[PDB]
């Protein structure tokens, strides 16, 4: 599942990066789907405003994604991203498909957000430690992207008016 | 799974087409991924250019996900498109995930291409019968852009030089 | 209110179909006044993001009104879009102009949508059945708009929180 | 029909702007509708030119319209701008649905040109006269847009070659 | 000619529809070359705003040509646009090389975007018939194009003044 | 504290013209600081759609912040614009940094919004009684922005539903 | 020199504001080519700032020009902008072909800057005593050009360093 | 009027080329005040298309303008553009402010673009038989817009319908 | 086929070089039609960066037919791009409609391209003696692309690897 | 003053970095307010390239200001940045409304700048020791802005010619 | 060499940090104009794929080299980049400018690339370890870029269909 | 060092102009470095102005570079830009490291800039002489932006103030 590189990263440095880097591809994925099963089911009266929302968060961790992946690819590994993979790798919980209301997508996608983005973050570290600074950077710009959509959806429920 | 709207589709037509739509639903978002995933990790002479290829194939499939997924909420029902589901209601076959060379994923690609291109095409008919036309056109418009995308992919192998 | 036209579409067609775009130019002209109402007028604590989204829907109830009016006129008719053959000819509930509350906007506006909606998407099948693709081809666009909007709304009120 | 405000301008200069804001949303959305009236069904020799600079003239006037209608809300008022509303409030001559040469809708859009134009030009000053400026200054930019539409117009009829 | 393809249209849907796609595409190749004529040549009081009108109908044309050359290579087929094939297998009456005033281009033009409006509004039939939806699509995009292209060039005409 | 200018506005104008425009920027720079506040720190149901809201008043703002400043300083004077001059110049109630619920946060924006909406529209008065038609002119796109604002705000209280 | 219009401007407003344009128009255009004289031949340690500066403000002038005469013919009259005009009925003195240093032109700059500014500003009030509002509106905007021109200017020689 | 430079053009090309380029700088320059002038005034059936093409003719005459007037600075000269040059050294006929009909503009326009448009290109082989490659294609760009824009205008009286 | 025209190029120039600029339009156009034909039917490895590299040739070559023809016409003459007239008045051996693989069309296509860039270039040298530099300088535009065009052809094959 | 969060950053690391954050926060917007001060307010022959220089520094700072801000309240903390709590939290000292050489303002920015660049440098550090990955990165980017705006302004003062 | 900065980065570190930045500025200097010897001499099948490419990467290398060269003065040092300097400090094995095919330039680059890249993700750890996490950061950008150039060569030679 | 072309230059025409375009590559590469040493490390009051200009001068050079190199390997050489290259082949003198004054970068800049100004310009003659009219097309491009940057440097010391 290797191939090889100039690239001179020590060669268990990859090892680890390579198993990092997909553990959180498989998350963010998941994440990504998860966030257009709310955009397109959620119903309330704050629909429209959180549907463009989740769009916007879409869009952010499509990039985040690709970045994740090719950065598995670029020290030497491969890069797993399959349905089958995602639904096997990734830890969150099986989203409701039978929820509707916009408070209850809210809640949902908080536990989800917060999980992926408590993984992201810590995986800054995890590269940072195993000596890989490029890798703990896009693990950085990640976790900026997560933590904010976390607060855009916890900011909807930390009050009640 | 349903809620109550004014569109006065028949209801038993409404049914039908919601099926239908989650149907081509989960094929095309398991395309979706299936074709970031060789992106990824093709390799080989031609890699820049197919690599950029799929890229554009993406963007289009997701603009037709949106169109498909949305469709089946505006006639009353749930759009179903998380990991688990699609991972069960996607006939197409898992993605090999130890293939790199671009002819190996440009094969693979063309079977995956090819079972979605004739689905969506089959639905237009499907849908046209039932008698939703506004579903058969977003049928069709998805249609022309798998058909062309299966060209794309078939022409790299269609002559060897 | 007819001019020659190299247009080969049977004459009864050109007929029936200059009446039938006139009666949806009415109604969908009538709806584009409508939303502007409520848009200007509603208060309430969604007020922005309904405001914002009803411009989104006039600016696409625009293009649709030209391109129906447009081609009454390309098969040899007229275009009735005056506000004295509106008034008439939309057979829309006239708009109450004291309503305020975002809600009560949200209800009287999927009544209107509703009826635009219905209307056109059986329009698609008139057109077909007499034989006029083009003119089928326009009301399916504008169906799949009004869907889409029609679903926005009612997305509002489908659920409670 | 009234909302509290804290905007500070006196009851009686609110009561009389929101009339006269009302009574020129009534005429300039008439005239909308008349513009698109005669760019659809214009005929004869300069109808491109003529067809596309009448275009130009309705996007002008949805703006002028928005900001005139909203006006009236912001100073605590309702913005009537129904079909119903209009066509009882405009004093434009309905514009005929049975002309088609392009001097003949010129002549007849330079009527209704002018007399909103007119009808504009005056409200500036009786805005000022009321001592609502900004009231006045919409206005003016309307009366601005209008006067040099009725231009573009007249200068059409203005010579013969 | 034909190379294969997973696309699952009937074989004799194929044959049928790549024959009806180039006939479409000389014609359509043809009438492009013929407008630039035009475009080229035209003199006379009207001569700026046509001159540019038909610049905007040769860039539509040219999406067309594209659109339906290329479906006839999806489905398998060769699709046949040298000047070679265009001058046998097009149709329309060769374009006069000796006429100047606007008014004689647009007369000429008439006969020639009639004949083709013609021809693919009859294809989008004929491909429907076959059971070829994409195909009766691709020739509907091309149809309404064409028929508000014959409308404008109609309507300089349609009156005198 | 004064520069010399060929600008022949009267002596005593500029004098009189320079301190109203500066106690006018005191307030607006304090209003967007206070939009900022209010932008980052809001929570609840209404959270996304509200917290955009705010950046386009923000924007808005910052272009009458320059316009105001910097015709100070055409005239011959000095813009006063650093905090120390604000926070004594400014007559805007301190904007509380304890609230949180939207709701708590639209009614201290009215609250300030109004303030600074009135002072400015009174401030166009005072400019034109001073014969300085320019500066009155500033004041006038200032408060047509601040009371479109206002009412923005406003619209989301006046009901509740 | 006169065309009938609609515009019910009084005859004698008329008269008199086509008169006020025009000597406006006189000085504006004379004041763009001076701009561009300076543009092309100044030389000296702030070259590239000033001479882009410059360019600027031609821009600006070039709408306030086409504003100015644009409103002469709107309402009746003829606009007067050709060369031999222009150097007849300009106000300005002619500007030097002989001097090279930014400081040179910057002087020489401000002077005629100075008078076009002045002229246009006593023009709003000329206008406004004349009952016309949009004319001494467009003056406000061509004011406040020049005013902030010519501040940009005086700024540049107002200190020493 | 001269300034050093390291441009080691001959200095009998250098003050050949400058006399040159100002001969063709006072007549581009009269050129765009005339194109100008036509703009403001033009009155008859083709009024909006006529009006809106001497627009794109002054946008083209300005950057020819720029081009030649540094040349000549570029080279150590001076570029002399104000209406007091430009009146004495243009040869151009003063153009009529009494006319209005758009055929009187046209064939008055004629006559003074053929003029420019024949001293531009005379003057692309006076400066390449001076030596100066650059300076002959800067007068090459100039004489095909001219030449363009003299076809633009002949091409509207060459025929009569 | 001729118009009066104040270009003046003496009368003899104006013949040859309009017989000269239609020979160059008939060798473009077909060339234009060509490239499309290689685009549309080209198979292999390559398929999709050459694919794409022929629609840019495509439209630049559509930007100098459209240059040639309009000097052609400038000069008072008549532009031939019909499709009857390409095919007379085109040398461009006929391009085989039987080709398929990458490598044959590149081989095709150099054929081509090099005979019309080498006929372009010495085009250039013909103008220049006929004393018309205009239309040499559009030739070298033309020649320019061409040359770029044969080279990105030709850089395909002339290495293996 | 904090709200509950899914971040799971440790609980002091929250408290710590919210109020490093906020130290920074006030420190960005009084230099934000100082930049403008400057900006309005400069004289002398470097006066527009420094104006302009200065809205570029406002810029980078607004969205630093933006991004520190919203850090805190997503780790679950309120942002403080109220003219009230800026001029308490601030160390810098009071900017002078009293000069306006070029100069001057350069090294009274300078001042200001060093300070603030120092003390986001040093953030960068801080929040590494907390464990605060994302807050460095933040820091790390408004250190980058301010170190290259503290070289722009330096860079002017460190040669004299 | 040294100026004089309120940038308050330790003494040593500024010294060991501009002579890092100056080394990596001749490798990516070197490396950038590489890239274009590759670009321009490429030939064969894969040509213009590739030669596109590496147009993409000296873009991104031209921004680093930039953001490289600017920390170095930042911090009160010079940047050395001239042709001179480079040729000596690069270690980078000069290019052979007698290499064609397409796979003899990847194979070279890949060894070129290889070298910078590693170097510039050694670097970030030397700048972390000296304290200057601005440096460490624009490093950490370079090399992402640089490690993601290097497998889009490298995949290109990794499997060989 | 050759490659086989349809490119029908004559074969000595091919060898000179290679060998001059290569000439020209040397030193306009050498000044796009020498250009952004310049940049980066000019000091004194002019700093943004004069450092931003630099970029504009880059970003020409960089065209021309492309253009001139890709014109070498079109008539079938090679380009040669390599740093080993550039350094022999280039005759302008190495640029000082240790000068910051803006003054003394303008005038090492304009001594190098002529230089090349001045070489360029000449090699339009010499390869007009040799008949390779695009060629000195190419260069005669290059020469005008030569030009022109060479008085915007020295516009900046012709004159002290
Ligand atoms: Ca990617
Ligand atoms: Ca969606
Ligand atoms: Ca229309
Ligand atoms: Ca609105
Ligand atoms: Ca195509
Ligand atoms: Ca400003
Ligand atoms: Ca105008
Ligand atoms: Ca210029
Ligand atoms: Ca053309
Ligand atoms: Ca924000
Ligand atoms: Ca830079
Ligand atoms: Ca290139």
């Amino acid at each position: 599942s290797m191939h090889a590189t100039r690239n001179d990263l020590p060669s268990n440095t990859k090892t680890t990066m390579i198993a990092l880097l997909n553990e959180n591809l498989a998350a963010t994925i998941d994440l990504a789907l998860i966030t257009k099963q709310a955009h397109w089911n959620l119903k309330g009266p704050q629909f429209i405003a959180v549907h463009e929302m989740l769009d916007g968060f879409r869009a952010e961790l499509d990039d985040h994604v690709d970045t994740i992946a090719e950065r598995a690819v670029q020290i030497g590994g491969t890069a797993y991203g399959t349905t089958q993979v995602v639904v096997k790798e990734s830890r969150l919980k099986p989203y409701p498909t039978d929820i509707y209301a916009v408070h209850d997508h809210l809640v949902a996608l908080i536990e989800r957000y917060g999980d992926v983005a408590n993984l992201v973050r810590k995986s800054i570290k995890d590269a940072d430690d195993a000596g890989d600074d490029d890798t703990a950077d896009i693990f950085t710009a990640a976790s900026r992207s997560l933590d904010k959509a976390l607060w855009f959806l916890e900011a909807h429920v930390q009050e009640s008016n």
